[PDB]
C-alpha cells in the first residue's frame, strides 16, 4: 500500500481538467466553400504564316557591254624592250551597236568612239581600220558567268632601237552580270564591282519615271518588245521584254525592266504554323502559340492594315498560297477555313502573323517600318506559359481536393465530438481542453498543468469492497489550494479530481498505463515496474517531396562574334591596312633631293 | 438444418484470429515533427544600369584637302584624237594654304607644289600661271557629304596631227569626311577609303603626345584657338578648337583634337533595370533579377574596381545620370537612394552591373578586358529560377499540410484504437491482426488463413432456446489440429473460434453477411441465397493529376549566317574573285611571241 | 405549454427521414488500386566531345616574291619639273632567282625579265647594269609581317628643260604573307589582296595532283627537301619541306605543301561534356544531357558513319584525345572507359556527338554536309525536360499518397458506418439520407424536405410522468397527408416522426439544440430563447497555394544586326558608294566640246 513518484517531461506534462460550465460554448466549424479555378480556356484553331523583315537585297540578272582599251608604250633598246606605260580603260558600247551588231550578228566593231575629258576620242584595235569582229566565248565560261570577247591579244608595237613605240589594243567585252539592290533601291551594283546610280525599276512608262536616276536623260533608253538572244546558240527567246539600257562613261549595262511592287517586298516568309492556336484568355491581346515552332507571339486584338507597310504586297499573296496548300493537305475533310481571307497582325519583336481560323464541319453547320531581331523571347514565352498553365491547373486541382477532403472528413469529426468532445476540441484548439456536449454545442474549459509532484498508488483494489477494483491507477497530487487530492490516472496524462473509474476485478489482469514520458506496469491490480513501450503502429502515409535543384546556366555560344567575322576569303579593312603601308614600308617617302 | 459451402478467392480469404497475450505490445505512433521550409528570402530593391563591351568604333568628323591632278596625253590624228595616257594623282594642300587661302577667302591656288619620288614637283591647271580660284560647292552636296572644288573641266591639249600633246588639269578639292577608329585607336580611316596611320587623339600638349604617330613630325601640326568656317556661308563658329593637321603624300586631313578618356569608352550602356532586385539567398554571390528584362545576372559579392578597366570612365558617369533620372521619375516620394554613389559589379557573360539600393522612407528614419557575347544564359537563369522557387515553395506548403493533416487525424485513430484496436492495427500493419487494449497499449496477435473448406449453417436459432438467436451465421471449419470447429461468421471474413454472438429474435429479420468474394442472404434466421451487393457508396475525393507532356524544341532561326552575310550591296571577296580572273578570262597571258 | 415557430433557410432546411426497407442496399466502396508512376529512369554515364560545322578558313603561312617596277616620266621646265606619268607594276621573281640568289646569298638582281602583252620585256633599276643587291629588312618589320627590299629610292630622271625624261626604278620585294582558303579550297588569298586560283594542297606526288590548278603547268613547281632560310639571321631550318612555287604575272608565291586530310576538317571541336548523361527513356532516340553546358542533344540510336562526312578525320582523333585526357583527370580510379573507342552520333541542329560510356569498377567486374546554327533549342530542351521530369515525379508522388491516404482512412469510415450508417451515406451520397445496417450492408432511404411551418414545444417533460423527460425538444409539423405530426427535434435539422428520445430529468439542465440557421436554448426542460452560437472550433489544415504569375518576355538583344555590321574600320560597299561618285561629284562628265 506504498507509492511511486511519477516523472513528467516538457511534452509529457500532467493536467487537471476543471469542469466546463456553459461560460464558453462552441460549435464545430461547418464545411467550407471550395476554391473553383479556371476550368476551360478560350481559343481559336487555325493556320498561320509568319513573316519577318526582309533583310536580303533585290537580286536580278543583267549584261555589261564595254570595250577594254589598253595602250602600251614600249621603249625598244639594243637587246631588250621595256614597258614605259600600259594605260587601261573600259569604254561603253553604244545601244545602236548592241542591238544592230552584237544581237544581230554576234559581232562587235574593232574601234571605240567615246567621250573623255569632254573631248570626243577614238581607239582602234591594232592601230588599224574598223572591222566587225566575232564575239567568242571565254574558256572560263560557266553558268551565270558567261563572257564573250573579240581578241585574246593585246597589241604592242615592235620597233627600231632608240625609239618609243605606242600600240593600241581594243577588246570588245560582253559579260553576264549579277545585280543587287539594297533598300530604298535608288542604286544597284554589278558582280564587276560597278555601282549604277539609278533605280533598277526606273522606266519611262507611268509610275516607273518617279524613281531615282543619277544620270542625264540621254545616257538612258528603254527598248520595248525586245526579244533577247543567246550569244552562244544564236537563238532568240520566245517572250519579249522591256529592256533598260544605261550608258555610263565606262560601260553600257542592260537589264529587264520590271515594276517595283511585283519584284520587291519589305517582308519575307519565315515559317508556316500548320496547327497555330490563337489564345484569347488574356484581354486586349492575342497569343499565337505554335507547338511545331515552340514559340508564342503576342499581338493586339486589332489587325495590321498592310497599307501602312511600304511594299507589303507579298504578305497576303504568299500567306493565302501556303494556308490554302496546308488546308488541302491537312484539314480538307475535317474542317473549313474562315472569312474568305487570312487575318493579319503585328506581333511583338517585328513578326507579322497571317492567321486564318479553322472551322470544324460540325461547328460550320501612319506609315510602318517593321524591324525584326531574334525570336528568342517567343520561345521563352512558349516554355514559361506551357509550364505555368500546367502547374497552375494541377495546384488548383490539389487545392480543391484538399478542401473537398476536409469537408467530407467533417462527418468523422462531428461523430467524434458527440462521444469525445474533449479530444476533438484539444485537436482543434491545439491545447489541452475539457469539453461537454450541452445538446448540440460543446462547453469548453481549459486544462491546467499539475506542477506539484505526483505519486502512483501500488494497489487498484476498492478499500472496503472485494470483487470491485479501480479500472485505472490511483494518484496523489497538488492542485490549486488543497495540498493533497485523492485522484485517478486518466487518459494521456490527465489526473482526475475524483476516483470513480471502476470495474469488477478479473483474473490474469495485465495493464500498461501512460505516465509521463513512459508507462506504468500493473499486474493483478498491483504496481510492478515502470516499463517502456518501444513498439509502435502507424496509420500515416509517407509523402516524400524533394526540391527542384539549383541549375547554373553559363554563357554558351556555338560561334563567337570573332568566328562569324572570320569566315571570308578576304577582309577589306585588313587588306587596306597592309596595302596602304606599302609606300612607307618599302620606300623613304620623307627624303628630299637638294 | 443443412449446410452451404462458402467460397474464398485470393483477396477475400478466410481468417482465424488467435487471442493476443501481452507477448507483443504496441503504442500508436505519436504526432510527427513537421517540415519547416524557407519562409522568407533575403534581397535588396534598387535601380540598375547594365553595361556591355563597346564593339562600335570611335566616330568623328574630319575634312580632306587635296588637289586632283590629272595629266592627259592625246595623239591628234587625221580625223580623230586618241587618249594614249591619263595619269591621276591626289596631292596635299599645305596647312598654310588651308588657313590663309581656303579659310580666309574660300579660294584655292590653281597650282600644286609637292614631293614625288623624293623630288620637288609642280602641277599647273591648264598649263597656265597660278591664280586663286574660288571653291564652289558640288551639285551632289548633302548633309555630312559636302564638297567644294575649283574646276568642272579636265584640261586636255588640242593640237596638230602626227603629234603627241600633253594637257594638265589641277582641281582643288575640299570634302566633309567621316572618320572611324577601331581599338586600340592607333589609326583612323576616312569615308574616302584612306587610312591615317596615327592616333585621332595624338596632340602635342602633355598626355596626348604618348599616342601613336606613323608619320615624321614635320608632316603633323596643331592649331590652337582655331575658329572653323563654313565654306558655304562664309561664317566662323562661335567656339574655337585645337585643330589637328596631317599632311600625307596624297592629302591633308584635319580634325578637332579631343582627349581619348573623354571621347572613348571600352563599355557601352545596354539597358536600364528600373525595378532591379538583388537576391542574397545564395552565398558568396549576388543575382541581379530584372522582371522588365526577363534576365538574372550572377556576380560576386565583391565590387568591380573600374580602375582595372581600360577606358571605364563612362560607366559611373552614365550610370549615375540614368539612376538619378529614374529615381526622380519613379521613387522621389516613396524612397531614397543609398550610399551617395552606385555600386559596380562584374556579372557573368561580360556584363557590368551598376546597382544603387533603394531605401524606403520608413526604413531610412590586374588589368581587365571585358568580353560580352549573348544574354541568352541570363534569361534562362531567370525563367528557371522563377519556376523553381514557385514550385519549391508550393510543394513545401503541401509537405507541411500533409504532415499537419495526419498529425490532426491521429485524434480519430486513437479514438478508434480504444473501440476497435484490431481494425486500427490491421490498417497500420497492412496485414490481418487481432488486437486487445491492455489499458493504454495494444496486445497484437497475427491472423492466420483458413485453408480447409468452410460451410455456413442454414439456421440462426439457439438450439435449446426459443426467443434467443445468433446475431451472425454459424460456420464449420478446419484450423490447426482440431478437424471441426463449431464457429461463427465474424466481420470481413473472420471466422470465430466460438459461437457467443447473440440477439433476442426479431420479426421481419433481413440480413446480408460478407462471405468470401460475396454475400449470404438470411431471412428470419434462415439461409436463403448467395446474393451480390453491386451498389456502392464512396466517401473518396477524386484527384486527377495529369502529366506535363513532352515538348520538342526544334532548331529555330529568324535569319541564318548566310542571310546575315548577304545584306550588303557589294562583297569585297566576291568582287575580287571575279575581277582578278579578268586577265585569264578575256586574254591569253601564257602565249609568247618569238 | 405554448409553441415557438421555427425558421428554416435554404442550406438549413428541415428533413423527414422515411424508414429504409431492403429496397436499396449498398456496400462501402472497397480500397482502390493506387497509381504506380515511372520509378527509375534508363541512362548511361560517360564523357562527350561536341563538334560543330567548321566555318573558319584554312590558314597557312606563305611568302610573296616580286619586283616593284615604277617608271616615271618627268617634264623638266624653266623653274620646275612635273610628273606627266608614274607607271607601277609588280613583276615575278623566277624560282631560280629565289633559290640561287635570294636563299643562297640574301641578294636580288637589280633587273626584271618578264612577259607583258605576250612580249618578253626587261626593267633595269636606275636604267643601269644588273647588280646583285642585298635584301634589307623594312623599318616597319613585325612578327608575321616581315618584308625585305633592295632600294629605298625611286629612280627619276633629272634633265634639260623643254624635254621629257624617263627614269626606271626596280625594287625587289620579299614579304612574309598570310594565306586563307575557303571551302572547297580550290583557291587561296594572301594578306596583300591577291587571290591565287589554285588549291593550297595541289602537288605532283599522287593524290595531290587531282586538286584544282587554274594556271598552265609551267607556272607551277615543287622543290622537295627544301630547307627554308631566315632572311635576317641567315640560318636554315633543321627540318626540310616540299616547297610549292607558283609564278603569276605579278608575283611568285611560295608555301609548304601539306596533304588536305591532315591540315583541314569540315567539323570543329566545340565543347567537352565531362559528366555527359545519355538518356534512354524515349524510344528510338538518345538525348545527350549536359549539366555543365545546360544543354540536351537529341540524336538517333544508330551511329554516324564518319565516312559519309567530307573531311571528318579530326572528329575521332580530337575526341579520343580530350576523352582520354578527361578520364585520367576525373575517373581513373573510380571507373573504366567502354568499347576501346568513342561512339559518334548526329544530333539535332548539326551537332556531332562523340560519346564514350563510363563503366564503374564494380559494374566492370549517301554523302553528308553538316550545317550548324545555334544551340538555343538545346538549352530550352534541357530547361523544359529538367522541370517536366521533376514536377511529373512530384505529382506522381502526391497522386499515390492521396490514393494511399484515402485507402487507409476507409478503416475510419467502415467503423462509422456500423454506428451511424446515415451520416456516412449522407457524406458519401452528398444528399440527406437515412440508413440502416442489415448485417454487413446498409439499407438506404432518401430524406424529404418539410415545407409546412414547424413549431417547437416550450416543455421537455413527459406528460403523465414525473422524473422522466424528453432528451431533445418536441416539434409539430406537416408531412405527406397527416396535417399534424407529434414529433421530436432530431440531429442537424432532422424532424422525427415519433417522440421516443427520453432521459431521466436532471438538475441544472442547460441545452443548445440546432434549429434551422441557428439554435434554441432550453433551461431545466423549458424553452427560453433563440440563441446564436458564434464561436467555432476547426480541425482543418490550411493549404494556401498561390498561382504562378504571368511573365512577359520582351525581345532582348545585347548587340543588334546593325551594331554587329558596324565594328569594322572600313566598309567596302560604303567606300565604293562614295568613291564611284567622285567623277560625277567634282566634274562635268556630260559636257562635250564642239
Ligand atoms: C582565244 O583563243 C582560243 C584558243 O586558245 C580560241 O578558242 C578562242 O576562240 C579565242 N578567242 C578570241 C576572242 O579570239
Ligand atoms: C560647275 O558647273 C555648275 C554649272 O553646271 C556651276 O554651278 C558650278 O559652280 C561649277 N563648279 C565649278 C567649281 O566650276
Ligand atoms: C633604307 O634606309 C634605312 C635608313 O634610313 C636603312 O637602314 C635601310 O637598310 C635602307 N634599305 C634599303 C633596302 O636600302
Amino acid at each position: 500500500r506504498t507509492a511511486v513518484r511519477a516523472a513528467a517531461t516538457e511534452r509529457d506534462r500532467f493536467y487537471v481538467c476543471p469542469p466546463p460550465s456553459g461560460s464558453t460554448v462552441v460549435r464545430l466549424e461547418p464545411e467550407q466553400a471550395c476554391p473553383e479555378y479556371s476550368q476551360g480556356r478560350n481559343f481559336t484553331e487555325g493556320i498561320a504564316v509568319l513573316f519577318k523583315e526582309n533583310i536580303a537585297p533585290h537580286k536580278f540578272k543583267a549584261h555589261i557591254y564595254y570595250k577594254n582599251v589598253i595602250v602600251t608604250t614600249v621603249w625598244s633598246g639594243s637587246t631588250y624592250a621595256a614597258i614605259t606605260n600600259r594605260f587601261t580603260d573600259r569604254v561603253p558600247v553604244p545601244v545602236q551597236e548592241i542591238t544592230d551588231v552584237i544581237d544581230r550578228r554576234g559581232k562587235c566593231v574593232s574601234k571605240a568612239e567615246y567621250v573623255r575629258n569632254n573631248h570626243k576620242v577614238t581607239a582602234f584595235d591594232r592601230d588599224e581600220n574598223p572591222v566587225e569582229v566575232d564575239l567568242r566565248p571565254s574558256r572560263l565560261n560557266a553558268l551565270g558567268t558567261r563572257g564573250w570577247h573579240t581578241t585574246n591579244d593585246t597589241y604592242t608595237k615592235i620597233g627600231a632601237a632608240g625609239f618609243y613605240h605606242t600600240g593600241t589594243s581594243v577588246n570588245c567585252i560582253v559579260e553576264e552580270v549579277e545585280a543587287r539592290s539594297v533598300y530604298p533601291y535608288d542604286s544597284f551594283a554589278l558582280s564587276t564591282g560597278d555601282i549604277v546610280y539609278m533605280s533598277p525599276f526606273y522606266g519611262l512608262r507611268e509610275g516607273a519615271h518617279g524613281e531615282h536616276i543619277g544620270y542625264a536623260p540621254g545616257r538612258f533608253q528603254q527598248v520595248e518588245h525586245y526579244y533577247p538572244i543567246d550569244l552562244d546558240s544564236r537563238l532568240r527567246a520566245s517572250e519579249s521584254v522591256t529592256r533598260n539600257f544605261l550608258r555610263t562613261p565606262h560601260f553600257t549595262v542592260a537589264w529587264d525592266w520590271a515594276p517595283k511592287t511585283r519584284r520587291v517586298c519589305s517582308l519575307a516568309k519565315w515559317r508556316e504554323a500548320e496547327e497555330m492556336i490563337r489564345d484569347e484568355t488574356r484581354d486586349g491581346s492575342f497569343r499565337f502559340t505554335s507547338r511545331a515552332l515552340g514559340a508564342s507571339f503576342v499581338s493586339d486584338v486589332t489587325q495590321l492594315d498592310l497599307q501602312r507597310v511600304h511594299l507589303g504586297d507579298c504578305v497576303l499573296r504568299e500567306a493565302s498560297e501556303a494556308i490554302d496548300a496546308i488546308y488541302r493537305r491537312r484539314y480538307n475533310n475535317t474542317h473549313v477555313l474562315a472569312g474568305d481571307r487570312p487575318e493579319v497582325y503585328l506581333a511583338r519583336g517585328g513578326f507579322v502573323v497571317a492567321f486564318r481560323p479553322l472551322i470544324s464541319n460540325e461547328l460550320a453547320q501612319g506609315h510602318l517600318r517593321i524591324t525584326t531581331g531574334s525570336a528568342e523571347f517567343a520561345r521563352l514565352q512558349f516554355t514559361y506559359d506551357h509550364i505555368q498553365a500546367h502547374v497552375n491547373d494541377m495546384l488548383g486541382r490539389i487545392a480543391t481536393a484538399w478542401c473537398e477532403l476536409q469537408n467530407k472528413d467533417r462527418t468523422l469529426w462531428s461523430e467524434m465530438s458527440r462521444l469525445n468532445p474533449s479530444a476533438v476540441a484539444t485537436a482543434a484548439l491545439g491545447q489541452r481542453v475539457s469539453a461537454r456536449m450541452l445538446g448540440d454545442v460543446m462547453a469548453i474549459s481549459r486544462c491546467v498543468e499539475v506542477r506539484g509532484g505526483v505519486y502512483v498508488q501500488n494497489s487498484m483494489r476498492v478499500p472496503g469492497e472485494r470483487g470491485t477494483c479501480y479500472s485505472r491507477p490511483l494518484v496523489t497530487f497538488e492542485h490549486n489550494g488543497t495540498g493533497v487530492i485523492e485522484g485517478q490516472l486518466g487518459d494521456d496524462n490527465e489526473l482526475l479530481i475524483s476516483r470513480d473509474l471502476i470495474e469488477p476485478c478479473t483474473g490474469n489482469h495485465r495493464r500498461y498505463f501512460k505516465l509521463g514520458s513512459g508507462y506504468v506496469y500493473y499486474e493483478d491490480y498491483s504496481y510492478v515496474r515502470m516499463v517502456e513501450v518501444p513498439e509502435t503502429i502507424s496509420t500515416r502515409v509517407t509523402l516524400n517531396l524533394t526540391l527542384l535543384e539549383d541549375r547554373e546556366f553559363l554563357p554558351l555560344e556555338v560561334y563567337t562574334r570573332e568566328e562569324l567575322a572570320d569566315t571570308g576569303l578576304l577582309d577589306y579593312s585588313e587588306i587596306q591596312r597592309r596595302n596602304q603601308l606599302h609606300a612607307l614600308k618599302f620606300y623613304d617617302i620623307d627624303r628630299v633631293v637638294k
